[PDB]
């Protein structure tokens, strides 16, 4: 459909786009520099720092990163950039944003350290887009942002460490699949146990869905239990109490943890598995439909190989100019992109239907079956294989 | 990738896949039949009457479906087809083969009964794929055992039964596996004495459940009534300790105080089930990684449309165009024989449309002459030549 691929059409777009004015300072494993920050102001509140977004090509490998700069950072002991990212390299997670290395540069005309994290297109902050630069949201995306998290939490866990950063600002969502943005970062730039900052997580995860639940944006200290009141109408007593559980403080013999939290996700668990998996169905029968591209420019490669380099090629010569040489009655061009794609449609299928090919001298017409012409062009490239 | 590039096109090539000499009815609403059935035996165990599988393109919406034929049963009562289609035609699950409508026929020279499904192509029944005419991975069941509990947890809150479930009539393709006979034995059971209640029905599918599960783990394909405490001590060495428990836990009938349901079940898988949305999760991603890169080709295939059309319509800065196809396609060996090469023309199109700053050189027809360009200048020649065609 065209919503889906117009998403699609997004997505690649973000990748190949360029600011043909921008004057960023090339790395030396990086180049083609392009910012992601949407607002031309920034707050030292998320990292401590100064923060930059940008989009690179890596030069050894060519596909695109994303860039996380902290502005006016000086490396003070190897030991916090190695101590860490050894860690959070390791873990992979549908719902983590994968951190790779972390470096510091001196071409930023200042000190900057710099984490190399995967780039996902047309991925926007989780605040940003349920709180636009100027209603409700239904429960059921609510329920799958926290069985995501759920999910993320269980293997950061798993690895004896803890998120730290957990704020609508660094999640990014990209159609509601979201993702922890900002991993790694706080484990560097502070050098207090895991425990307890695991804690502070189910916190801060509280928090992020009780603001989307209330529809506020900031948050206070002082409604914690009374926006917690806000969703007893709108949404399921269920749901205020996974909130309640999550944000409240004290555990008081036995501490919060993702593997008990699970039981109180129940069938969301299982209803989102349902969710992605029609999700993945939907995009299969998308994807074979799709390969018809890679049968029609491969048939384009061996169209444009063999003609212009005599004989029965003469008519696939004649083929070409039958697919893109059509001009109107003034001599005026017939552009039709549809044209180039029916003609290419019915060629990959070897189509019967029946077309004319008339020569530039016009004594001799053909008459032909796009399957002929098919049959000819395969021929014709196969003896080119042969030498 | 190969694999990956092999898998789709048979499952297109299935969709489309016929058999002339079949000798197969068109019923009302259904034509080009294609046979299903992998054997050439059939037994009455699954049904109580023997059962035929077909593909079956839909004369309405030209789409392809599956139909489920039930040689020799007559209809005695519409309600038994009302009542029960009713229910679960309003069930859309993954872990379900959707079944549309049920209906009688006599155009296969008897009396059938016929249900339809949704299509699912490559796939083939679980007992077939793991008991084929050393171990299976743990990790392998415990998808199995989560597909399954999701299939019977939208059941059971439909107030419903599986009815059916064995190896046979769940099927298999990519490691998912659906449910492939559902409602039917609702139907062929509408009407018998003795009938046992949807609260006593759900919990058989806990049995059978348990049961499937075991058979594949003991890699015994014939299961009997004597071993289901003998068959289940030997997964404790090969497999863990919860995956014995929750087996015994679905299987035994007792449920000794209280009776099973799925939300229960769930609470005991944990883990196991966000290690499966984790894992479907990061395979629907890698579909987009290749729905992208296909989606790309569309994007080289409309460039060297323009190029084909500019191409042959010159000099100019025209014939930099003309000199870059020779470029990319005409490239030839040492020796003078042609040198084909698909990654050439693959990675000059994706420079091409990157509008790339990489430069390359482009030789005339006569060796005199040699052009110094870019990817980039070359696509801005190409769409600025494109562009004032359509002008004219
Ligand atoms: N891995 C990633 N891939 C692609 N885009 C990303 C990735 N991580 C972050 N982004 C983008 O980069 C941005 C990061 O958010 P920020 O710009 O820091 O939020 P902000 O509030 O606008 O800026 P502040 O206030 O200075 S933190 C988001 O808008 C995302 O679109
Ligand atoms: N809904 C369905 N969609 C696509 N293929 C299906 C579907 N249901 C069954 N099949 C195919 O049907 C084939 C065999 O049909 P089955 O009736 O399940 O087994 P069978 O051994 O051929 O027949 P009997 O009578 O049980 S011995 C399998 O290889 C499946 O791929």
């Amino acid at each position: 459909p065209k919503d889906r691929r117009e998403n699609l059409q997004k997505k690649l777009f973000h990748m190949q786009q360029l600011l043909p004015n921008s004057g960023l300072p090339n790395l030396d494993r990086w180049h083609s520099l392009f910012p992601l920050d949407t607002k031309a102001t920034r707050n030292s509140t998320c990292f401590g720092y100064p923060s930059w977004m940008y989009k690179a090509q890596n030069n050894k490998n060519g596909r695109h990163f994303a860039l996380r700069r902290i502005e006016g950072y000086r490396l003070t002991n190897e030991k916090a950039i190695l101590n860490v990212t050894k860690e959070w390299k390791k873990i992979i997670n549908a719902n983590i944003v994968t951190v790779h290395e972390a470096f510091t540069t001196e071409f930023f005309g200042d000190s900057s350290l710099i984490f190399v994290y995967d780039f996902h297109p047309l991925s926007e902050t989780l605040y940003d887009h349920h709180f636009p630069p100027n209603n409700k949201i239904p429960e059921n995306l609510l329920w799958s942002y926290v069985c995501q998290i759920a999910n993320a939490l269980l293997a950061i866990h798993n690895a004896k460490l803890a998120a730290r950063c957990l704020e609508l600002s660094k999640i990014i969502w990209e159609n509601n699949r979201i993702r922890l943005a900002a991993c790694s970062i706080l484990d560097v730039l502070h050098h207090k146990t895991i425990e307890e900052l695991q804690q502070e997580d189910f916190v801060k995860f509280g928090r992020i869905i009780l603001a989307l639940a209330t529809n506020t944006p900031t948050l206070n200290f002082n409604n914690i239990d009374a926006a917690l009141a806000t969703i007893v109408p709108r949404y399921s007593t269920q749901l205020r109490g996974v909130l309640e559980w999550l944000i409240k403080p004290s555990a008081p013999g036995e501490t919060k943890t993702v593997e008990t939290l699970l039981g109180g996700i129940t069938t969301h668990l299982a209803n989102f598995a349902n969710f992605v998996m029609q999700e993945s169905d939907e995009k299969e029968f998308h994807l074979m439909r799709e390969l018809e591209n890679g049968r029609i420019a491969r048939l384009m490669f061996k169209l444009s190989v063999v003609n212009e380099r005599t004989g029965e090629r003469l008519l696939l010569k004649l083929f070409r100019d039958y697919v893109f040489h059509q001009v109107d009655a003034d001599g005026k061009a017939r552009l039709d992109t549809n044209h180039y794609l029916n003609c290419l449609s019915k060629l990959d299928a070897s189509s019967e239907e029946q077309i004319l090919l008339t020569s530039r001298d016009n004594a001799t017409v053909f008459v032909v079956s796009y399957r002929s012409i098919r049959q000819m062009l395969d021929r014709a490239y196969g003896e080119l294989g042969k030498e």
